[PDB]
């Protein structure tokens, strides 16, 4: 039963908006009433005693069902797509709204680019899904239902004539379906083993003409050539079928309908309007149960996109509940992290019961091998996840108790792979500050170095960037992150890696820079070149989820065996 | 007149095919005939005297000639698509066995990728319109062109009825089209930018939430909502007309020809059957009417495609005509180049004039800097392309006048970039030999020092690597490349800059085993390493499309004062 649960979840994001679905319902409905109702007078205007009487009568109103088809044949189709546009729109902004708030862990549990694709595709899908259902298959859902008893009243040998005929027609177009289905699924192997075939040996074409192979591969394309005649001959009757089906039925509903009206009226109990009233019937049952099988069809591929989208949806509806706590005001910087251990993935815990204190003013620089606790200790710093154990305590206040509005504004990080958005070079830098201006920009690129480099080359501070930095090199990319930080100039600082594909030249000033302008303010820097850690006040070794040595420049010397080792390795 | 044009040129193809069209055709006519015969006999059927009098004659030939259209509407079906089908394939085997095997100088001209991109999506698409054309249009084209006549003859004014309604929906249709077309040209700008907005912010998630930016992104988003709605609205009349055009189109055609045939026969001038026929004339009019404008449509799209692939097919048609050439036998190895000069791209010549010999048992290593000349040197003697200017001996026959296919097995060369096709690694090293076995590849292999890194890693000598070498490092191809070249064995072989990604452990005992194996031949050497040339025995300096150099290794001490200063730099 998941398709009828996914249809009406799918309805329930129409009857959101309530006032335009009942005007297309009611629309739908009264589309769908004189549909059946056109047939029965189009009888009646032919019948007319042979057709000897009164034919202004019948034909005026024929006349008026007909214009009135018309008309809604145009609002009804303007009113759905336009209805389906703005739902699909409003659906859209409303889930990207709430999946772009949510935490990273999910984010690499699943995979942004999987939830992208996933949001993109299943919003077009239910897109279509809202556009076709609402007129075109309501109209015909109640025009069927509304029919049954109609020719149950009327001519019920020709009712159960067609529903048999319906019945049968379903069935037939089942069978059809799936056994082009298995046809195709067979047939693709083979395809695709053809044109990869063309593509590899088209490409390598000096290959293949240094050693005299164009025999071989001619021949080796006319074998795969014959291999997809022989799979696609057992399935040309079921597409030919499938072709046909329509235009099969249509006509012999028509015939054993006309054949069982002649019959009938040979004998007195009928006349020539009940005939030409169910012939157009079974046309028009023919035509909607097409079109609905169709649907139902389409409904099915793209459930298993729709149910992905729904459990998505359903998994980020909730965060923790919104309140005013009380988040850290004039922040100076005292940080301290005591006895804290996490489980990264789910097992295996990296760090092991680290604890330390950074005061006001003072440089902290981790350092380490392969230990990847260190980069843990800088997630936890920024509070990406919160620690199963242990505590974090900054300006006499609870980490866990700390707007997370307030807490990103406090702390500026710039780590080893820096990512920028498809603006301008200029727009990249703006998001250092909410509102800022044009003013700082330059002073904040000068002292990143980066003005002189964006000035003249690359047409201005104005040009649009590569998705993903693209355009640039990592050098200049990581300039650019440089300057971006420095702009948002936050008390606490974070290097990861920001400087580690430069040479010396630009290195040293670069640094200079980043010192210069974090005097007055308290930096925690990570990196594998051991050149800015000479500069550092508080130097950290990090091994194997484990702290062992705490101490300035001038106390390393001779203390730490395998920092010793380090030390005199560079 | 282009539209024509490609629609004649493509019916040749099928015209080359002769029997199966012929049989397609007739029958494309015979299903024409039956469509205008049957409203005819359904009005016979009906009017039937009101409906009293012989009922079983009329309706004995409608019922036959319903089950002809079911069996005829089943056979054209499937002949059409198999047809097709075979069509196609053999459309497809000969253009690509016509394109392999014409030389490299077009390819770099016009672009692999293109041409393969050219020939799948033409081929496609004129598939497309054999399938459709032959039954459906076929039958469209010549049931009007039929009905013409019939409507003429038996109900003039209805006749002048019909044409001026069909004339009127083909020129409403085209305004409809034109104007939905402006419509989707202009919104589609908007479209793309919001979506490219969603993937660019999506994707950098983790800057978005570091900054407090959720806010500005959703609400760019909405104003980029906003800016779609506001795109949208003009277009959505023209949307709607175009889902409606059919509907309201049978409806109004139905409603004239109803109201005009009861009109007359209220005045004795008509009877019922010849209204009863013409509402199914006007009712297959408009249907064939809108599917045959849907089909131009579709034609004019493709016809960009179709032009260039008609132009791809022309310019490559013609070779050199095709003769048993007397071609080099038993070679031994002389190699004299005389006053070659050529152009590559098409102005600025690069080599000038040069002249040189090579001895049987020699092996000859050309160093050079910047200049090109060498590469080009390098193509004339595996004649990629004739040299405009100059001449080149071998065993004292021309090389003009040496069939390729002899050319290329003579000679033996490895470049920088090798290419492997997407088979097997020991599928990869087979095309050595035309024939080949098993035994020899792993002598080869051994003797390139690759059997044993592929013996083991990589899942045994039988995986399948990737696309251009995709799943294996450049040292690997390399090997590979190297294995299967001296797996060809040619007495005539080039290294071209093929071991220039590789540590000195592997190198030296490459360049032993090449030097080892070429100890019979005479190999040309290209390479930017100063290690493999110690071991030539006639070294040539190529400079600036100039030869200024030629002596051996002994030689070269004091002989030329740049390359001194090349030899004294490594
Ligand atoms: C007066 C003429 C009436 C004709 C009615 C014919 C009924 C025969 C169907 C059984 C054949 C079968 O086997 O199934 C047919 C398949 C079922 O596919 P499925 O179940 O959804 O597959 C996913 C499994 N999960 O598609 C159909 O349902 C096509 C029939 C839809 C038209 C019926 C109109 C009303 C539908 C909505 C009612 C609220
Ligand atoms: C009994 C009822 C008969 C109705 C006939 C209606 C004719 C009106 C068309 C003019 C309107 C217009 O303006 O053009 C209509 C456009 C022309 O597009 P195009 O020229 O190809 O654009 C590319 C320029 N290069 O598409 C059509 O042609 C649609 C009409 C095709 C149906 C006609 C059947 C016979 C066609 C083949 C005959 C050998």
């Amino acid at each position: 039963m998941s398709l009828l649960k996914i249809y009406w979840r799918a309805m329930q994001y129409l009857a959101v908006e309530r006032t335009a679905t009942i005007t297309m319902c009611v629309a739908s409905v009264l589309v769908a009433l004189v549909t059946l109702a056109e047939p029965v007078l189009f009888g009646r205007v032919i019948q007319s005693i042979s057709d000897k009487g009164d034919i202004f009568s019948p034909l005026l109103m024929w006349a008026a069902l007909g214009g009135f088809n018309i008309m809604a044949a145009v609002f009804v189709a303007r009113g759905a797509d336009r209805l389906a546009h703005r739902r699909r729109l409003g659906v859209m902004i409303d889930s990207y709204e709430r999946l772009i708030t949510m935490p990273l862990a999910w984010h690499q549990k699943r995979g942004t680019s999987n939830a992208l694709h996933t949001l993109i595709r299943a919003t077009d899908s239910l897109f279509t899904l809202w556009l076709e259902f609402m007129r075109q298959h309501l109209t015909t859902v109640v025009a069927l239902a509304t029919l049954i008893p109609v020719a149950m009243t009327m001519d019920m040998r020709m009712s159960l004539v067609l529903i048999v005929l319906g019945v049968i027609y379903v069935m037939i177009g089942q069978l059809v379906m799936r056994k082009t289905k298995d046809g195709q699924a067979a047939v693709e192997k083979h395809h695709h083993k053809l044109f990869e075939h063309v593509s590899d040996t088209i490409s390598n074409v000096s290959v293949v003409q240094s050693y005299n192979r164009i025999a071989s591969e001619t021949q080796a394309l006319r074998d795969y050539a014959k291999n997809l005649e022989n799979a696609q001959f057992p399935v040309l009757n079921w597409w030919a079928l499938a072709s046909g089906l329509n235009r099969m039925a249509s006509t012999f509903s028509m015939v054993v309908v006309l054949v069982l009206g002649a019959y009938f009226v040979t004998k007195g109990q009928m006349r020539v309007g009940d005939v030409i009233a169910f012939i157009g019937f079974a046309q028009l049952m023919i035509g909607r149960l097409d079109q609905i099988s169709a649907f139902i069809n389409q409904t099915v591929t793209a459930r298993a996109k729709l149910e992905e989208f729904f459990q998505m949806e359903d998994a980020t509806a909730d965060r923790q509940e919104p309140e005013n706590v009380a988040d850290l005001n004039d922040v100076k910087g005292d940080i301290v992290f005591d006895n804290v251990t996490y489980e990264f993935p789910n097992s295996g815990q990296g760090v092991y019961d680290v604890s330390f204190e950074v005061k006001p003013g003072q440089t902290v620089a981790i350092v380490g091998p392969t230990g990847a606790g260190k980069t843990t200790l800088i997630n936890l710093l920024q509070r990406v996840f919160d620690p199963a154990a242990g505590r974090i305590m900054i300006d006499g206040t609870d980490t866990r108790t700390v707007s997370r509005r307030s807490l990103r504004h406090a702390i500026a990080t710039v780590f080893q792979d820096a990512g920028l958005f498809n603006r301008s070079v200029e727009d990249n830098i703006r998001v250092g500050r909410a509102n800022a201006t044009h003013e700082e920009v330059h002073a904040a690129a000068k002292a990143a170095a980066a003005h002189d480099f964006i000035l003249a080359k690359s047409e201005g501070y104005d040009t649009f960037v590569g998705e993903r930095g693209s355009q640039l090199s990592g050098g200049e990319r990581q300039r650019l992150a440089i300057a971006r930080a420095i702009l948002k100039d936050s008390p606490i600082l974070v290097l990861d890696e920001a400087t580690s594909a430069l040479d010396v030249e630009t290195e040293e000033k670069v640094t200079q820079a980043v010192d210069e302008l974090s005097h007055n303010r308290t930096t925690f820097i990570i990196a594998h070149r051991l050149s800015t850690v000479r500069s550092a006040d508080l130097v950290l070794f990090m091994d194997k989820g484990h702290l062992v040595e705490s101490g300035s420049f001038n106390e390393l010397a001779e203390r730490g065996g395998r920092f010793s080792d380090l030390l005199r390795a560079g």
